């Protein structure tokens, strides 16, 4: 959907642009750009793109500072979850903290989605029911799925702003591994924040869920005492965004794939 080009400005400062590969780039990339402009009205404590230069001829903004964390010869790797620096969790924890404190009703006045807390836990239920009337559902992981959805200790009593795509690419670092930015912005909405914890979980285990959820709890972000265990269940409904993804691609592996993830 673009190219994306790196350079300097005359004045020394790197900028990225992207070039549009097709011509509804505009209503395509609206949400993403209202998010973009949101995040950086509010945030200071960490860097979105900031789209500067937005037209259908170009999108443009200040490169951010950092590199993403983990893999980019091989000479950069994944991080080593035997020893993650300390920093990592801290900091992700202020940064979720500071995106999830964002005024709710500014993106109210936008084109972002924004749940209530009833409606995030209603989009869950209406999606596990599309996905199983498509493909079906195994017996004991639709079980699980109902006894967490059913579960009102579980749920969260507010929602906010949240990244919705954070994965180790999308997280700007220093050379302390202190997050410094985030990228790709294409998810943003007013919601549960968990998702914004699933990377923790998947690549850090259940200590590096904890480390970030210690972090954030701390820093004042919303906290309830079933945080995790909704979190980690959260994690077990990954299955739907498998199965999600063939329904929309209509590619076999990942219909394959949808099948066995939903234990069919």
């Amino acid at each position: 959907d673009f190219q994306a080009v790196f350079a300097q400005d005359n004045n020394g400062i790197d900028w990225v642009l992207r070039l549009p590969r097709r011509e509804d780039v505009m209503p395509r990339t609206k949400v993403e750009k209202q998010a973009l402009d949101l995040v950086n009205k509010y945030a200071i404590s960490f860097q979105a793109p900031n789209w500067i230069i937005y037209t259908e001829e170009l999108i443009a903004y200040k490169k951010l500072d950092g590199v993403p964390a983990g893999t980019i010869g091989n000479y950069i790797w994944e991080i080593d979850i035997n020893n993650v620096p300390e920093l990592f969790h801290k900091s992700l924890g202020r940064v979720l903290a500071e995106l999830h404190s964002i005024p709710s009703n500014k993106a109210a006045a936008l084109d972002l989605v924004v749940h209530t807390p009833e409606e995030a836990r209603m989009s869950m239920k209406q999606r596990m029911d599309a996905v199983r009337a498509k493909f079906g559902v195994g017996e004991n992981l639709w079980n699980r799925w109902q006894a967490w959805l059913n579960d009102d200790d579980m749920w969260p009593k507010k929602t906010g702003l949240i990244h919705g795509d954070v994965h180790a690419g999308h997280t700007m670092i220093d050379k302390d591994a202190n997050v410094t930015g985030l990228i790709d912005w294409t998810e943003a909405k007013v919601t549960d924040v968990s998702h914004d914890f699933i990377f923790n979980y998947r690549a850090f285990g259940e200590e590096g869920l904890e480390a970030l959820i210690l972090a954030y709890k701390e820093i004042g972000g919303y906290y309830w005492p079933k945080m995790k265990e909704h979190i980690i269940e959260l994690n077990a409904a990954y299955p739907v965004s498998i199965a999600e993804f063939a329904l929309v691609s209509g590619i076999e592996e990942y219909e394959q794939m949808a099948k066995e993830a939903l234990e069919v």
